[PDB]
């Protein structure tokens, strides 16, 4: 099984461990086995208990308010576990992705180890980076290069960039 992830924060931190004091928002994620994507996804909105900051918020366009009634990690940690575990996840610029959630698995005190020691986890940055050196290799670059459509994409979304991600995966390993 390969899941393709990715998550939306309240903002992100440029000096020192980028997550710290932050929370993640969303979670996308899209299983791929044989090289099919299964439909069988996993996809949850986050109560962060701390305000979403101006920057974050000019990328996904998600709301303080729409937050309010969400499940908190704790809520949805154990599926979300049972969903990745043992499978490789594909992130772009998966540092990002794997700190934050090795962070929240952290806050909920219950000795979990971090997310590579159960997970095999692939860069799909440094992939691109690799085939395409010297060049633009961000998830909109790549829809372009892939003929990938990103048309829905004004603001990003979680699964929405789980799911187009998981396109051009797909053909740049095809
Ligand atoms: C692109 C960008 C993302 N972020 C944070 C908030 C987003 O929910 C999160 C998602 O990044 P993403 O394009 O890698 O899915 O990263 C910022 O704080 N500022 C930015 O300029
Ligand atoms: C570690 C790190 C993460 N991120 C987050 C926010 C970005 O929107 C996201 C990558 O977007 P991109 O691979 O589509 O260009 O990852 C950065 O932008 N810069 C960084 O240095
Ligand atoms: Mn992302
Ligand atoms: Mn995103």
């Amino acid at each position: 099984r390969q899941i393709v992830l990715d998550t939306e924060t309240t903002g992100m931190n440029q000096i020192g461990a980028h997550y710290e004091g932050h929370k993640i928002i969303e979670i996308g994620a899209v299983e791929v086995v044989n090289r099919r994507l299964t439909g069988n996804n996993f996809h949850v909105y986050l109560k962060p208990d701390r305000l979403v900051d101006p920057e974050a918020f000019g990328v996904h366009g998600i709301a303080d308010e729409f937050l309010l009634d969400k499940p908190t990690f704790a809520e949805v940690a154990d599926e979300f576990m049972d969903y990745i575990r043992g499978a490789e996840l594909v992130i772009h610029n998966a540092a990002f992705d794997i700190g934050f959630m090795d962070y929240e698995f952290s806050l909920l005190k219950r000795d979990i180890p971090k997310t590579n020691t159960f997970c095999k986890v692939t860069d799909s940055l440094a992939v691109a980076r690799k085939m395409f050196p010297g060049k633009r290799n961000s998830l909109d670059a790549l829809c372009a290069r892939y003929e990938i459509d990103n048309s829905k994409r004004t603001l990003h979304g979680a699964l929405l960039d789980a799911q187009i991600l998981a396109e051009v995966y797909l053909a740049m390993t095809g």
